């Protein structure tokens, strides 16, 4: 999928989370959200369309989602071993790390 739909993924399945019930609930929802946000990993933002695709920029940008699939993996995990809770916090605190790219190529 391109770009903006991955975000769109991301952020309705955000909402998923924030009033999921049970941990299969949040599992689902950050299963979905890890891939969307790989695959925008592999696309190019409209701001550095015309930068190299080795430029620091592009990098920085595909860094980013490493990063957020990194703690995606950790709220996974609590989800996995039962802490609806935890993974929940976990999952809507993933926005400081959305705003922050956001900031700088959105
Ligand atoms: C950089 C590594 C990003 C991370 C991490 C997140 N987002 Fe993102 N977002 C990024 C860019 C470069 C853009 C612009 C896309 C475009 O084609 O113009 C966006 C955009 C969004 C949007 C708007 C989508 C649209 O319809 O235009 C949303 C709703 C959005 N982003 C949400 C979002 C969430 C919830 C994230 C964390 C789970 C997240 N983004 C991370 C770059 C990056
Ligand atoms: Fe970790």
């Amino acid at each position: 999928a391109d770009l903006e739909d991955n975000m769109e993924t991301l952020n309705d399945n955000l909402k998923v989370i924030e009033k999921a019930d049970n941990a299969a609930q949040v599992k689902d929802a950050l299963t979905k959200m890890r891939a969307a946000a790989l695959d925008a990993q592999k696309a190019t933002p409209p701001k550095l369309e015309d930068k190299s695709p080795d430029s620091p920029e592009m990098w920085d940008f595909r860094h980013g989602f490493d990063h957020l699939v990194g703690h995606i993996d950790d709220a996974l995990k609590l989800a996995n071993e039962g802490k609806v809770k935890e993974a929940q916090a976990a999952a809507e605190q993933l926005k400081c790390e959305c705003n922050a790219c956001h900031q700088k190529y959105r």
